[PDB]
């Protein structure tokens, strides 16, 4: 399939997990891809594996200078931006009592201000190339919370509400804005947890049980939702949350 | 030509017109065998004939237990299995709780919600035996973001939305995913009829994108949820409504 | 004693037991004239007798248009107006789409959803003449956060939540607010019966607060919505569920 | 007397919703800490209430001011039973036009203020048998509007944060809920108006009830959620918005 043929797609967080699998799937679908990641070597590795239709660039999406620079390099190379996937983000454990105020602020700056900054510099370019599609990464936890990840969970509800507002702000400009809400996805964050566990498969079983489907999702499964929303298969979808979560947010199947 | 449903057996109710027709056709373009099931036998047959030997049409009133079980039996005699069920049979009416007649209220509940119940009652035993599958219901943006003066219809869509979650939890252990599509206002011969006879601008104005959707656009979301590209999605509502339900842009 | 409904005329369906009874009693303590409507005649009259002269009990099957209309006619004959309608008649059953009999599916939809439509069909023309009022439906936390093996019940509750929003939009212009309460699992004699201590514990565990709610706790939400304390609220769902629908605390 | 002798902290208590809440809590028997970024405003409200309130200057984005607020409260009255997080503000613009600093300032006051006040209040409640925390989200967390983009983003964070907190602290007997107000008449609006009549009419039209709400109306919802009348409610959003987020009635 060539759903994004010759479309220019920026994927932030593109060095690993969801962003990687999205950058690769978009390129398989004919896109030019900018692989943007806080870790420059990871971004370059993934762009190198994709080949001449990708480049990797180091971006801390919390940094306005990085974000505007990422856009300048993209337009210098391919002259336009058709799709932006805001997938940079992270989480920590703790509650309001135990989360350090610096950690709270870092989470909000990367997960939510990141969208605001990349979109701030991308959207003037889409306005000069007939519009485009922006896709944010929220979480099933935006609506069905979990305990002891409080800053992360707050950041995800910001992303869901911001997605609706942005869709309203930019509809008249031909710019669609939607978000994907993944369930618990096997990712480098989990790879490390498992690599450091005495009992990996048991821990995994615990994560599996968050979903009614009784497993974790994969990066490639989320990339498919990103592709649906980036492509013309979803041209009448804007301000929506597309959930792919194994049924983690639809009711308590453990009672 | 993608073949996202290559050799999958798909039943599409309300398959004679509008969304269900566009879904039946798209699934068949994607290599499915299609059962076009419609309240109007002629309409169902007309679409199956159009698609060719990979489809057949069957008259079904989804409010009838006897029609629904017989639909499943013809399907299995022909192709031996059911991989996908699209519940698209449905209708609405104008009025509020004061003006809607009690008979119309009941009929809207029988077709729009009980139809899912009866088709799935007979489909799921078959899916259970063939390793599971995918069931896709049709809710509406209005389930979440109401409109005035279609009150029975609106209530029925909320039922479909909640029923989709309950069913997803009921049947996940059997490898059956249940999800729903929430369309916005979709252009159709019904809307043509009124346009032929401010109104259109007002329909367009429901969506922040300021137009209506098409049957084909909702068929793409049906195809995504029927296919293996949404293998990790269950109990979800996938909204394709031009932003009609996300806030008041007016 | 708060007098949040003083002299207001209030119809409560399902008033003979559980949430509907606690609501009828709380409304009367807050000064209301109360119509205790119930599918069981004895249960409605019992409650109305215990309340005293500011209540009457009437047999009503909210699935019957005749009974619903008769109920409203009796109310306006006695007291000339209707200020509040609480739709609390309702029941559930266990099973899924495969095991639930068609007859049971239809009966759940007719009582739980059609009962709202029919009572309000006859109530609303009266409120339109008395300056509006407040209609309160009973949905469930499961309309949002489903449970397995109650599928007809769960479908009916999502119809009620959507219907509440549509109705608020249909009748705002008449000064009629329409809201619903979403209760959690509420202790009742059904639970006394089916109970041994492990199984209470599994029901308690539905809620992050690790208990079931009471009928009285739900009546306080019904009084909030029936009263003037909520005059700017319409089309809303007020959840009182101990945190049973806010995310999975058991993982 | 729903809050008789309960100690209640109200941030943003110097104006709008926070002030009406502070006054209603005191009418129901509470000791009230009126906290506000503007000292004079807090003092003004505390003076009007009398000797059951004191005014304190607090910028809720400041960890120092927030812990200091709690230490003054426990030094005066020995306990905290209720925290109302109502400090907040919004701005017009979208992601292109909102300056970065404003975006940060909105997140810091609107969302981080909840985090910091609760960080210091919760350890107290934990020792005094639990309590009730009420945040102020908005109808727009659900039903967005255009051109207020950081403010809308902040309110979705507050709603999700409310659910998270209710789960984090249920075991301590601490309930956490939020109110979602509609558009609330205020001196800001009196100014923005003085075509005046038309402008008022557009803000009124956001609600199906075709008016703006009052601060005193939202205060009644704060008082329900503070008091024992809502003891089985936690993690919830209580909407009082004249039906502004329920569907498009325009």
């Amino acid at each position: 399939s060539m759903d994004l043929n010759q479309r220019v797609c920026i994927v932030t967080g593109g060095g690993s997990g969801i962003g990687r699998a999205t950058a690769e799937l978009f390129a398989k679908n004919g896109a030019y891809v900018v692989v943007a990641d806080v870790n420059e070597d990871a971004a370059v590795r993934v762009a190198n594996e994709i080949g001449s239709k990708a480049f990797g660039v180091r971006v801390d999406v919390s940094s306005a200078k990085d974000a505007e620079s990422m856009v300048e390099k993209t337009t210098a190379k391919w002259g336009r931006v058709d799709v932006l996937v805001n997938n940079a983000g992270f989480g920590t454990t703790g509650n309001v009592v135990t989360i350090p105020e610096e950690t709270w602020d870092r989470i909000m700056s990367v997960n939510v201000k990141g969208i605001f900054l990349c979109s701030k510099y991308v959207i003037p370019v889409m306005r000069r190339n007939g519009g485009g599609s922006i896709i944010n990464t929220t979480s099933y936890t935006a609506t069905s919370a979990i305990a002891d990840r409080t800053a992360y969970v707050a950041s995800k509800g910001a992303i869901s509400s911001l997605t609706r507002a942005m869709a309203m702000d930019h509809a008249k400009e031909g710019i669609r804005v939607n978000a994907v809400a993944p369930g618990t996805i096997d990712s480098p964050y989990f790879t490390k947890i498992f690599a450091e566990a005495k009992d990996p498969a048991k821990l995994r079983s615990d994560f599996n049980a968050r979903a009614v489907m009784d497993r974790m999702g994969t990066a490639e499964e989320i990339a498919e939702a990103m592709l649906f929303l980036a492509s013309d298969r979803s041209r009448f979808a804007t301000g929506s949350i597309l959930t792919v979560d194994g049924g983690s947010s639809i009711g308590n199947h453990l009672v």
